[PDB]
């Protein structure tokens, strides 16, 4: 809700004023009024720019602009990235190159005004809005740009679909002030969404396998979403309380998404990988909502609330204990499926027995298990005869948390120390005790290293010697390390009462 531009202040940012001061009049020739829309292609850049070479970018922008313009607008439909061709190509200039951002609002700005064909200046409009969409104008015209939209808005004889884009235009502008700069160009998907003036549809795969359609604008933030999404699910509405964030999955491959990032980022990022794949492999990307941090911020408990948290995290902790990443303890796995199988089917029955081979696999019991040991599973979940599904399910919640990784951050790891008494590949389990080094081969805690100690990562370990921590997500590890730091701080400030 910041307002860039105060209403009493339109009045004070004529455009006129910044482009009789700022417009490279000299080196603009031409008939044609060069603050107003004009269809030939500029021999110039608009604005005064230090490398000739940029200045070469900005008549080349500007023939992109053009070219959008003056598109059938029902191509959009046929061939999409054609459609988006000189969009990309404007937006991917402009964002790169923060000297260039002005000269594409300018260019904008200028094919807005005294356009005479309704039709064309919807179409700039569409352009305003795709910009606003990716990067601000500088702080030196970005109150000029603000008064033009509101003008627009307000004032201006234009049509509603102009109206609708210039309001869009201004809330998203307002967004990403709040929520900070993005990091990547919009995909042909999102380009759709803001071009119609509509959200963009994102898919969320919850623990429990469950999907949730959310929308989403441009500007939307993983905090924002995992924020929205704990408040819909009926959790404590505040991710930073419950733990929860919103983590990217490509073909069962998860990595972290940082509470500053933007959701449509991580969809050009998918756009761009999905198309250098032209068919080789499997392309299976998902948003899933997961429980990252594990405080023990419980005090006035919403028990409700938590109980649907833990629900959510049994799942998580259930799969985790699943992958030989973590745990390779089969009498473990078969104790904790076998009670899922009689929570899920009741007794043992002949039918269940041949229905289980391949339809139970990561399910009830992992490869391991159906592989070398089927008839000590099928012997511990006969043990289970006569248990409801009530008591099955709370003997296995039990299990879950009796586990050593139960309510840890779990960090998959590999060291090349020659010296250091850890096996090569270990797992940081990070809880509120300290960072934890974990062998999976074994189901065994190693050493918990304090997080006061602390300054591929480097761990400060006990005797002062330093552990070099390879992993392939750094930013899910040093942001781990990082708020349960910040969380240990907190809870020191409380305990201090003069
Ligand atoms: N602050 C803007 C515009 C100043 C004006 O319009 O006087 C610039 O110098 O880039």
């Amino acid at each position: 809700l910041p307002q860039i531009l105060n209403d009493e202040e339109i009045s004070l940012y004529s455009f006129y004023d910044y482009a009789n001061k700022n417009f490279n009049i000299e080196k603009l020739k031409q008939k044609d009024d060069i603050f107003s829309y004009q269809e030939s292609e500029i021999e110039s850049s608009l604005l005064v720019h230090s490398d000739a070479e940029q200045t070469e970018v900005a008549v080349e922008i500007f023939s992109k602009v053009l070219h959008y313009m003056n598109s059938n607008p029902l191509v959009s439909k046929k061939d999409p990235a054609d459609f988006y061709s000189p969009v990309k190509f404007i937006l991917t200039k402009g964002l790169a190159i923060e000297s260039l951002r002005d000269e594409i609002y300018c260019q904008l700005i200028k094919q807005s005004t005294s356009n005479p064909i309704q039709d064309l200046n919807i179409r700039v409009w569409e352009l305003i809005h795709f910009t606003c969409s990716t990067f601000p104008p500088t702080r030196k015209l970005i109150k000029y740009f603000a008064a033009y939209l509101k003008t627009t808005i307000q004032q201006s004889d234009v049509s509603k679909s102009v109206k609708d884009s210039a309001q869009a235009s201004y809330f998203i502008l307002q967004r990403f002030t709040l929520n900070g700069a993005r990091k990547q160009v919009p995909s042909v998907t999102e380009l759709e969404s803001i071009k119609e003036n509509r959200p963009i549809f994102v898919r969320i795969t919850a623990t429990d396998g469950s999907l949730k359609g959310l929308h989403i604008d441009s500007a939307t933030t993983c905090q924002e979403s995992s924020n929205d999404l704990s408040q819909r699910s009926r959790m404590r509405v505040n991710s930073k309380e419950n733990g929860f964030t919103i983590i990217e999955s490509f073909n069962g491959i998860e990595r972290d998404i940082a509470p500053t990032d933007k959701l449509c980022d991580v969809l050009s990022k998918v756009e761009n990988l999905q198309a250098t794949l032209s068919s080789k492999i499997q392309v299976n990307f998902k948003f899933v909502f997961k429980k990252k941090l594990f405080f023990d911020n419980i005090t006035n408990v919403p028990t409700t609330s938590i109980n649907v948290e833990n629900e959510f995290y049994y799942h998580q902790l259930f799969n985790d204990l699943f992958n030989s990443n973590y745990c390779k303890d089969q009498d473990y796995q078969i104790s904790i499926g076998s009670l899922k199988l009689q929570f899920e089917s009741s007794d043992y029955t002949d039918e269940i027995r041949a229905w289980l081979p391949g339809n139970g696999r990561g399910k009830y019991f992992t490869t391991d298990i159906e592989k070398n040991r089927f008839d000590d599973f099928i012997n511990k979940y006969k043990s289970h005869k006569g248990l409801s599904p009530e008591d099955a399910k709370k003997q296995m919640v039990q299990l879950l948390e009796k586990h050593p990784l139960a309510n840890c951050s779990l960090v998959v790891c590999e060291h090349q120390s020659e010296s250091l008494p850890y096996p090569k590949n270990f797992v940081l389990a990070l809880n509120v005790n300290g960072i934890n080094i974990y062998d999976p081969a074994t189901s065994k805690m190693l050493e918990s290293v304090k997080y006061s100690n602390q300054s591929s990562v480097s761990i400060i370990l006990e005797n002062k010697s330093t552990l070099q921590a390879f992993t392939g997500d750094v930013q899910k590890l040093v942001s781990l390390i990082k708020e349960y730091s910040l969380y240990l701080r907190n809870n020191a400030l409380e305990h201090h009462h003069h």
